[PDB]
């Protein structure tokens, strides 16, 4: 019962994803293809990374994650396929996902295949990895790949072979760590007692505001549920509220909530109202907090 | 072959739906997850109810409907899981869906699991129910559920157990009828002999206009499939046309069609052209009809 | 392990697609339903045609393509079901799809079902057909079809019967070629030394510009990779670049690339930036190429 | 105390109008320059014509109207200067303007100067003319005119000489009527019992809708105040109201009024609310009236 | 050297204002017509009032202010003409306007003429008045006024007669105070130590934010230049800064400035950047301050 | 007959300009105020400079130019008032404006008064100056100027005294050249034989595109009035056409015209159609030209 979870920048407005899927079912007849999402900003490797980093612990062991934005499509570049180490514990407090005490995942149970353009930076950072290979074998990719469609040729197709049981180590040569491209992760800074980060994402479709300031960054500063915080955005739009577990703790609908989101990051919203949209708040805006 | 049909307000721009599906496949290996939609206006329980109310007759018996907008996420609230009675009939008459005379559905063949926030209001009304339960057992939800993600913790996860055959009656204690939250549905009022309701929906992607004025309000009002009607929208925009069963009945492409949609409601459209978009017609605009 | 690949104009904002899928699983329990896309401009049969013409080579043999925009829903019209001949080769070079040398697909191995409104024009033109039938039998359509929902009644339902192995030739009577509605598709005009055509699509979500000028058109003007081209859009934008296999060949990010897209068509783009969006280029603008 | 009333397409965002005015004061020191408007759609001679045709009765005799959109700037074309005949009566009733019984204006008492491009079509049609001359003498235009600024060179400058009392007939040679370019203005079609025309303008900033159906058209169909009308816009909006003198007659704020505008034309509006803006009604949509 | 300062909702996109002006020059040949503005939101008497209330002290004594939005155009209503008492001292601290110690204006030196719909509410409140008359005489208004153009018929025209020296008391009968329509002025409230008002206006074209909280309201609370204030808008977007005389006191470009505007009202801006526009701040938003 | 020509960033939506004009008429009873424009992007000293630099030759001698964007309003800064030397010549050659051979202007015939913030940079460059003074005397500015309104206090008021004949040399102390702030103007650079500048302006309302590439840069570059040029905008959008003196030279309506505007700068337009608006071309986009 193999699964491929598929994240691309292909969109859902034409037959691009369906072409990849027909091939995935062709190669791995028993496969289930789960869409992650296909709407990411094209070529934004950092955004793509956020949609894939936390997936492992939610999926059955043995799942393959086919994850791709491929701006270098048609170049001599080749995908990397990696077996991760730990399916972390996560959340706004960390754990295995699921009912009861959650579903514990054995180590080395998930493979990602992606362009080697840094898309997997946070996956490897958070999960570690046991082995990594360049994807080059004509057994798992086209002999004559379509130049403009490497997301199909060098990700979807080889991902189906992996799901179909093709030995990972057979895809191509091992990659040394330095050969795996990484993006730079801007660190959360300290300015006096405040923490300076950025708005990492607008949380669609709610218009919640996510920062890159993490629960661990907060607890490093003696900040926990119930602390009166001031959070400034874009350096000028400021906000004040206690840190609360969830939206409704803000009281009335529309009231500001400052909370930790399901990924453990300091976030800000309105209670059952959109914060970001009325004010055109955006990813990339400076975000500063302080108790 | 167990099915979960999944309707949420989570959107399709991030990994939120994938986290839920991952856990569904973890819990019910042989499951098939069918997306209903994930684009509903967040926290609009009335809109979400429209997308789920007439699902059962289209699905195989035993299908589990996981349906959720959860603005009370992270509070002491718990989901409700119900077995509905009649699978029923829809369109502008009431009947069974499918080829030939349609496929009859045995009573009690479908389970809905949703936040107890009135989302199931119209489902219970149209279908009735045989049993309803609070969803509390750590066999079917997390012992430590993520505060801001009850759509996953309190709907997606438990739905997967139900699809897998976990006894409904064991999810938690039984709920009395009064304990199941309902939303209020505004009635069609009378002014002279005109009926006065609202635009219940813009029917995307076509730009058709759906009213809350039902067949029954028309019938035993005098209006039948050939009546010249005057339909005024937003208190300003008047349209005139015979009541017809379909769009092409309007004749020329672009001509006004006033018809009954499949849910039996008075609707208005242009024939193979968009009515709503050019005039910027919107949900909630008043709608008035007279013969 | 039957597959229905499903392309409609139903959108993804309500339960319309889900109703169709529920019925597909009801009729063909072992079915896999693969979404192609549901976001096409309603009633734009030429656009719908673009999303379906290239599908066959990507899917396992026996796949049924349920493809539909149905502005004549509720009339006496009936759908057409056709068995295609060639699952063609049609990409930038013209090859079978998949790893190695590709998956060669047998002839006569795919069925399309669609309104008989010309939606299948390019499918038949490119692939040919072995047999075609009007879809009328109450064994595969409803005796009392919902007037406004022929995409479900006259496509989704019968596609599931076909996928379950209901004999093609039993859906209804044979259609003569002339009874199969086609739309006209203008040729590329071999103007003097130039090839004259149109922008056929904006390639979402990248903003790439696709023309209807196919590689075969380029051949016979003797135009291949390396050729210094002038591609003039909208009559006033004389873009100049060599024809290259892919985006990165243009060098700097944002630089213009002229290339052959994965459908085999002459296209223009910027390297890892959007061409169409910033300058609001649109489908239907003139496209002229020359070396 | 000479007056130039100045209507151009120059906008109010740069120094173009000021350059013209500086020159007007340089040439005719005692002049008063009255702005008509400068915001017309560039090169839309029919719109420009609407803003100037009704001016004469409002201004003191001897007023010079410098009116210009000049897309043929920098060519061999030269402007036309005309002395009109009747300063007409033309409002909802047809009267002289001002307190008491109005200011009766003598005949032959206003001069227009404009590009000879049809801008003056309705001026001549409504008022008649006594004499017309091509504007060529170096006494009133530059010997070396700025190619891209004929509105200044060939209108503003010569208008100031005219206002300073430079003899009309000395600007250049007499033009034969046929040498005076006119645009065609379609009539209201006396369709059966109805009068068929167009939306001629959206009345900014109120969003009122003006049609080209003049009170004289209404007369002779026997339509006057009190008449219950059906005014159908855009072919599909059958507005119904009595023809009333003014907006408030419609009763409640937002109620539809059908009236005669201050130019004498059949118009439709909402009482102290906007009709055109919310529903995006536009100039050029069909307009049909009938009682 | 009479002056009429003219404020209307007529806009500047057609010949409406020019019609009024031609008549003003016709009636009062020596007049200068100064535009105040013509862009006000139609029928917003409160906004119109803000554009006229502070004008007197800037203008030569004897100036007539013709000020009009006329939603009741064509009804039996008639304008009011009033001679004000004091040309106040104003500003963010109050005074006569001009060089040196300013230009002191004698009492009873200005007349406003306007519809009697409350437009003059704040004029009379701030300036007092010496006498008021209904404008009804056929010596100063048309015998047959155009129904839809009372801003011309009942304001522009009579204003020119006043400028021309027609005795004010001759316009019509005296009006008692209760016959002069007033709008309700929402008071600035106190909530603990805070002051609650509203955003009274977005200050175009800068995007500065003006409140209805006045310098006197502030100094009633012991708040003066240099006080650290918290100002919340829309109940959620908060801001912190000392009260400073001007924008540049904020330091760096873009920094928040809280200041008193030239009309003496508590305002908020960014230093040489727009505050309102990036965040879509709007008039009507709650505004609260507190030291 | 004294004239003030008035250019500001105050807009035309409130009473700001009227307050200034009121004081101008108070101080200089016989003055004529001519609006240049009031719509400039606030605080953009480069844009404001474009609207005032070529004014003098169009105006009668003795005209006072009051020109202001004042983001340093309320600081210790004071305005500068200068008498310019040559009135000069403009267009694409340099000459006098007006009928016949134009009207020559004696040297030293114009005074500008502006904030000392570089607004006059191009004025001084193009015209030279005979004398410059800091504006400080309480004879010409307020003793207590409103902090947020230096455009009125430090420009409008003093300009009116100057127009009235207040001796320039008495407004304050003389300024040395180095004390007059200038802005830096980016030069046209060379790449190969292409000239590389910027779009200096979108020429509203026509949508013409103005570059900072001047006649002189072209001349003594090889480019003359018949040269086939390639003009690339924003580094992407290419246009081709001969250099022509005007729009109609392009031939067909809509055709590309590359020309010199009146200020002598390389510009590009469509003939009697808008270039900028459909392609969303903007100020500041790079512009590159090659023969
Ligand atoms: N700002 C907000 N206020 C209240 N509820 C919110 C919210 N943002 C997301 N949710 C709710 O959280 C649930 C699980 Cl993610 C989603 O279904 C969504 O309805
Ligand atoms: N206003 C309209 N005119 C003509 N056809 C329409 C329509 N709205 C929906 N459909 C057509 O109804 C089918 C079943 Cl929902 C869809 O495929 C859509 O094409
Ligand atoms: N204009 C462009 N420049 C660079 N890369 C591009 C591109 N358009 C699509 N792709 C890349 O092509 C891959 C297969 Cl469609 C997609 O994943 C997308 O990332
Ligand atoms: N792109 C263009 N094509 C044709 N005519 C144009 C133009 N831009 C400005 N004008 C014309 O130039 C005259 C002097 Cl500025 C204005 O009245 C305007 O009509
Ligand atoms: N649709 C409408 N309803 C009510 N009043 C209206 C209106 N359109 C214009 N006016 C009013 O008519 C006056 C003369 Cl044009 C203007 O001042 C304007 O206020
Ligand atoms: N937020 C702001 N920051 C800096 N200066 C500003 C401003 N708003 C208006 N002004 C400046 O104030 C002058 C007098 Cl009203 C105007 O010309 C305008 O340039
Ligand atoms: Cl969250
Ligand atoms: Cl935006
Ligand atoms: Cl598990
Ligand atoms: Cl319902
Ligand atoms: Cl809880
Ligand atoms: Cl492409
Ligand atoms: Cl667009
Ligand atoms: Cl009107
Ligand atoms: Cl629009
Ligand atoms: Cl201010
Ligand atoms: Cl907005
Ligand atoms: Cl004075
Ligand atoms: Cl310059
Ligand atoms: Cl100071």
């Amino acid at each position: 019962r193999p699964i491929i979870a598929f994240m691309s920048d292909l969109g859902t407005t034409d037959d691009s994803v369906a072409q990849c899927k027909g091939l995935m079912y062709s190669i791995c007849p028993d496969v289930t293809v789960v869409d992650v999402c296909h709407s990411m900003t094209p070529w934004d490797v950092e955004e793509g990374a956020r949609y894939i980093v936390d997936l492992p612990r939610f999926f059955p062991e043995g799942t393959v994650f086919a994850t791709t934005t491929y701006p270098a499509t048609g170049t001599t570049t080749r995908s990397v396929a990696v077996r991760i180490k730990q399916a972390a514990k996560g959340g706004a407090r960390g754990q295995w996902a699921g009912s009861g005490a959650g579903f514990e995942r054995a180590e080395g149970s998930y493979i990602y295949i992606a362009p080697n353009n840094g898309l997997l930076t946070t996956v490897l950072e958070e999960h570690g990895y046991l082995e990594a290979y360049e994807v080059t074998s004509p057994k798992v990719i086209p002999e004559q790949p379509e130049p403009t469609f490497y997301s199909r040729e060098m990700v979807a197709i080889p991902s189906a072979h992996l799901a179909a049981g093709f030995p990972l180590s057979e895809v191509g040569r091992p990659l040394e760590d330095h050969e795996i491209v990484r993006f730079n992760r801007p660190a959360v800074e300290q300015d006096g007692e405040a923490l300076v980060g950025v708005v990492s994402a607008i949380d669609h479709p709610f218009g919640n505001v996510w920062t890159n300031i993490h629960r661990t960054d907060l607890e490093k500063a003696g900040i926990g549920y119930g602390a009166r915080l001031r959070l400034t955005l874009d350096g000028v739009l400021p906000f004040e509220a206690p840190l609360t577990p969830t939206f409704a703790d803000a009281g009335e609908i529309g009231n500001i909530a400052i909370y930790l989101n399901s990924r453990g990051y300091l976030s800000i919203a309105r209670n059952a109202a959109s914060l970001a949209y009325p004010y055109h708040l955006k990813e990339g805006m400076s975000a500063r907090v302080e108790a």
